[PDB]
């Protein structure tokens, strides 16, 4: 028999919980939007983000499909963990992210069918749910039973994407029990994908991927393959992105250095070797360039190339590397 720990990641939490009051949270397409600024004064930002995405996007046609999205959501966040980083705020930063990106872009926009701008929707509104504040490598570390049982890259991925239809699965919250089979699966299969590339370990093969795409004439949008690529290059530099929505913005996202710190201390209580810069940097400035350096730069500047609309996140982050390059020095 396999003896393995308990888990650290908690079980889908699946009842029915009361959605929040939701009020015009002020344009939602702009990427200098402050979701955490918006947490500060409203009871759910998740909900209220999602709410207005689904109208804006006319999701729905009856009230039962609106009020079972509205549960969704609700049970959705019920089910993220109060986690620094990987949070509900998070979640519908990445929401309101891919909302933002995809609106920038005309030709993606004008050719992205309503089932797959719903299942964009789903998927970055779940696509980090039931997060523990630990990495997949930790995870392997300690020999936790989800490693296990999701093999291969991508463990929590694949994590919350099982997570996240099991919610879906509740009558209550099953905002697409109108769909007929072959829309479900349709739907399904994109959020699967989604979701799937938000893994982190992708990153250089995606960005080489789209580099070819790029080179070949970009994304032809009537082709739903390519809307797919397209959405899931898009969903991944939302949720990678928050530097690039300002000085200001970029900074409340540093949240992140706490979970690693959080994470390193964790490895060091546990006796396992501490992972190589987890601990908080003694300088927080000139630790994050190599990271605008390598991930989030490259990143902007292929989108700007793909979808030429797509130019503030590339000068903010310039901007703010100037910044952090001017205060390590
Ligand atoms: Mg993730
Ligand atoms: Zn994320």
């Amino acid at each position: 028999t396999r003896r393995l720990p308990p888990s650290i990641v908690q079980d889908t939490i699946l009842a029915v919980v009361p959605p929040k009051s939701c009020a015009a949270i002020v344009d939602l397409r702009d990427w200098g939007f402050d979701t955490f600024e918006v947490a500060s004064r409203v009871p759910s930002v998740l909900q209220s983000v999602a709410m207005h995405v689904a109208l804006a996007w006319d999701f729905f046609a009856s009230q039962e499909e609106a009020q079972k999205w509205a549960f969704l959501v609700a049970a959705v966040e019920n089910n993220y963990r109060p986690n620094p980083y990987h949070n509900a705020i998070h979640a519908a930063d990445v929401l309101q992210g891919t909302f933002s990106l995809v609106s920038a872009a005309k030709p993606l926009m004008e050719h992205l069918t309503p089932l797959e701008c719903k299942a964009a929707a789903f998927a970055a509104l779940t696509h980090d749910v039931c997060h523990p504040g630990r990495t997949n490598a930790f995870l392997a570390a300690v020999q936790d039973p989800v490693s296990f049982k999701f093999s291969g890259k991508g463990t929590l991925e694949q994590l919350h994407t099982a997570t996240a239809f099991e919610l879906l699965n509740v009558t209550e919250f099953d905002f697409t029990s109108s769909m007929d089979n072959a829309s479900f699966l349709e739907f399904k299969n994109i959020v699967s994908h989604l979701i799937g590339h938000t893994d982190m370990s992708l990153h250089s093969e995606t960005v080489a991927k789209h580099g070819a795409k790029l080179s070949a004439g970009g994304f032809d949008c009537t082709c739903k393959e390519d809307r797919l690529e397209a959405l899931s290059l898009l969903l991944h530099a939302a949720d990678i992105g928050a530097s690039s929505r300002g000085v200001a913005i970029a900074r409340k996202w540093l949240v992140i250095l706490q979970e690693f710190a959080d994470q390193a201390e964790d490895e060091r209580r546990r006796g396992l070797p501490v992972t190589p810069g987890f601990e908080t940097p003694s300088s927080v400035e000139k630790s994050q360039i190599p990271f605008l350096d390598f991930f989030v730069i490259p990143t902007f500047d292929l989108l700007h190339q793909l979808f030429p609309s797509i130019e503030e996140p590339l000068h903010n982050l310039r901007k703010l590397r100037e910044l952090y390059a001017a205060k390590a020095g």
